[PDB]
């Protein structure tokens, strides 16, 4: 046993290791997008951008756990990353579409934890989960929502002048 | 009576109590339009600022009304804020259409005012609705008139592409 | 539905709609004490300014519970803002008294919001009253109670000197 | 009662009254450390720094214990601060194992508080210990943890090498 | 023995421990007073400033003198810190009444520790209570005299008015 | 085939590819290995910090094979990083001689992969993995086997007095 660990159930230390590589998957899946919209023949700029500060936070994200999983005496085990389930993402808007399906699968993932550290009174990871990952969740999802709603009004994935115009413009 | 009343009629104190009731009102309205476009499907971003900063232009309208009272000697008098007669918005352009009917409606009600005073022989009262209102409210009006002419130009509401592209340019 | 609703029950959004009410009658009720020291019979400049700058704060309060909502996916419906329940507050001790009623009153809507969100398993919503509602409403409590301490201690209602040398002192 | 109280059990006041009274204690404890370490005959200046800062530290959690109930309309009772249980201390490595074992009281302390609180329905102070007491806690139980980790490692208490020159890079 | 002892009596050794332990139970009492004043029934916000710095000053002179102790080789020995004897402090008035009578202790028994000195031939102990403490306490005493003697001349403790006054004014 | 395409052999892209999979592990392993002296039970601080920002940089070592593979007109097909070999990297020596294993590992890839270039006439490729890739690891290689020499040198892993100073001093 840790000498620091205090108040920390082996399902809770569990689900954070879990946590930590949904977010490393995240990040990857990310990745796999903003190269998407690098290559010749979709030159989507801005929303490459995008998506490698996402994939960039993701990673903060996992790296946050897995310092909490140290403070609290739990111990780090690793799991391999799997390949971003696609690797042609098509239109700016399916992939706006794959991400907002993807954060509100963390959210459900963080929010599954949130329960597991209520339901053993752990009120220092309810803290952190409410403090570092629930309302930025919700405000990635807002936004997410709000791209593909406004993509869907200009017409877009049709319209490749909306994404072009959304990528000026929003991403821009 | 109050120690510093001179030439204020009973009809006047209370055709300013009214304005009061009407801009407050108006400020509701503003208000619920600014949500409307923060939805996640709706999204326009810059018509969400344009009637926030109506709202609270008009909050500042009716204090400076509240203040006129009570430097006439007036005595305020207040009611009940009824909702926005409008939940659901529809588009951008239905949204200005809506501001200018209520901007047009105000400024009636604030000419209907300027009539009380001129015919109580109410100078200050005359000089005021023309120094603070009734410029300000033409040149309301004259705005709202040019959004909603730029919105059906460019194919609003139908063009989904016009109302985010008018908000990027105009709103933004 | 909204594409970004996630855990967020009808309860919820209809106690967030409530909630949204209550905070714009504060408002309202702050902003009728504001302009009742502004009258030649008053004239307490500072407690006008403590009550117009609180209505501001109510405003701010009701604003964020409505940018919530839409994060959440929660639909906006608006209600008829209640004239304040009194027109003429006497003195300021008892504006000061009637406010810590009001604020007391928010506090326990706001708790009993807190207890709707801890009763559906909503830990956001939980996190977003204890991080931007509970705190501030026990600290506008205590400098209330402590408002009217003073106030009583001085010898007001009765003694003009206190509200005068109350209000260029702890209001100024 | 007070005018401010609401939402406030006597079982709670009583606990933030205690625990008050741990946090003295705990800075009791840390200003007899510091200045063992000032001592001619120990001579850790940084290690005495250490301890001082702490003790500094748990007197400003005790403040804000007392502050939160004066604003939550408890009433503050004190009780006698009890000697450190210790005069001589040893090494700086048993200094620091001691530190661990009190800060892990305390963390335990504000843990069985925070059920309280839960459990009378005192979100604010749910709060107040997840904000300002618990993750601190966990952040110095780490670094006790961490610098006792070190201090065995370079060989102390035996190494007076080790103890010195742990001094001069980590503490100092 | 220390290595650094020289003309240190074991009489002087310890009464510099009891002294250390006086300071820290003034401290304490200077604690509770500030405290008194920050309740919601007085909030005297200036009184529980003077007592609040009272407190950390009475600390710093613990601490020097427990650096004192080190630094001639005794050996320092804590004790148990007394609650203060009072826990409500009533008027304003009667709280300075109290620290006047605290300070004139401490005096006294730090005249009574310059007479050991005095005694045992210690120049430097008599050099450090006269350095550091003695003129301290007498510029102590007279500030609370006048603030003594201005509160009973405005007519505190039973005019509310002037020790809200005596709060804006001297202690403000 | 892309219209950007030129002198690109399908060989070349698929060995792009892997290359890319092996940044992306190493980046994987040099985390694991940075997080390991981030536990209470370790406490090398700066050897989690070494690790960490290795771990960047071979994030960085792929995104700029993932651009190059873009701007060659070849597609990123992408694979699953596997979890790191290893989850305790015992002492700051194994990590570091784990680390130097895994760079010649690298830097034969590289060099696999220049051949490749070298033999199907890709002189762009050749000059990249030489601009960008070879000296980088060469340099990365000598550091590590320098940072394992004096570790070896001042008695690590044995002498834990030698990994705490190595952490201070190079580290540091
Ligand atoms: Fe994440
Ligand atoms: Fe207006
Ligand atoms: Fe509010
Ligand atoms: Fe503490
Ligand atoms: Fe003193
Ligand atoms: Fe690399």
């Amino acid at each position: 046993t840790s000498q620091v660990r205090q108040n920390y159930h082996q399902d809770s230390e569990a689900a954070i290791n879990r946590q930590i590589n949904l977010e490393l998957y995240a990040s990857y899946v990310y990745l796999s997008m903003s190269y998407y919209f690098d290559r010749d023949d979709v030159a989507l700029k801005n929303f490459a951008k995008y998506f490698l500060h996402q994939s960039h936070e993701e990673r903060e994200h996992a790296e946050k756990l897995m310092k909490l999983q140290n403070q609290r005496g739990g111990r780090i085990f690793l799991q391999d990353i799997k390949k971003p389930d696609c690797d042609d993402w098509e239109s700016g808007l399916n992939a706006m579409e794959c991400a907002l399906h993807l954060e509100k699968n963390v959210n459900q993932s963080l929010l599954e934890l949130h329960k597991l550290a209520t339901d053993k009174n752990d009120p220092h990871l309810c803290d952190f989960i409410e403090t570092h990952y629930l309302n930025e969740q919700v405000k990635a999802i807002k936004e997410l929502g709000d791209h593909v709603t406004n993509l869907r009004k200009m017409g877009a994935p049709e319209s490749g002048l909306a994404e072009y115009l959304f990528d000026k413009h929003t991403l821009g």
